[PDB]
């Protein structure tokens, strides 16, 4: 199931949280991804990580995936590090989120937990009134999240690296991304914990 964690239930969610920076440093620091930053303690925590950031994360009590959503009207990654991608302007709207931090834990095989965390995402930020989410992604991501339903819109040039091209995307909240998404990895039940 797809758990909200905010400012607001950061208690309820210690232990979760606790966790999920634990998670963090195995998934980010100790295999050196990208501006990573190893810090004294086992965790991995960056600038946006504070009182506005929002967590989606996959349970089960163990976490199986996630994703951050940050307000575009906050600092964010396309704004304070990759603002060429979206020309110099990216979007910013009390209605725009910003995605970060997609994961999902090898353990998860065979499993569509790839698909809770992406439908959950998209439900999260309906329930929020978010409209759409900027992100900035692998290239490859714009092909697949075509195939799921999803509407978007590239906003600038690829940026091109040796270690892996990335590019800014908006995408569209829509009934129909979460429908075909569901459809596309034949879940049912409730995914939300809602209550």
């Amino acid at each position: 199931r797809i758990h909200l964690v905010t400012w607001e239930n950061r208690k309820l969610y210690r232990k979760v949280l606790e966790r999920y920076f634990r998670i963090r440093y195995d998934i980010y620091v100790k295999q050196r991804r990208w501006r990573a930053v190893a810090r004294p303690i086992n965790i991995e925590i960056d600038a946006f990580d504070n009182e506005h950031a929002l967590y989606v994360l996959a349970l089960d009590g163990k976490i199986v995936g996630g994703s951050r959503l940050v307000p575009t009207l906050e600092p964010h990654l396309m704004s304070e590090v990759f603002p060429i991608l979206a020309g110099g302007t990216p979007p910013r709207a009390a209605e725009i989120f910003e995605w970060t931090r997609f994961f999902v834990m090898p353990s998860g095989a065979s499993s569509p937990v790839a698909g809770f965390v992406l439908c959950g995402l998209l439900e999260t930020a309906q329930s929020l009134g978010i409209r759409q989410i900027s992100v900035v992604c692998e290239t490859f991501w714009p092909k697949r999240l075509r195939a799921l339903g999803w509407t978007l819109f590239e906003l600038g040039n690829a940026l091109e690296h040796p270690d892996g091209d990335i590019i800014a995307l908006l995408i569209d909240v829509t009934p129909e991304a979460i429908e075909q998404t569901r459809r596309a990895y034949g879940i049912s039940g409730a995914i939300l914990a809602d209550g």
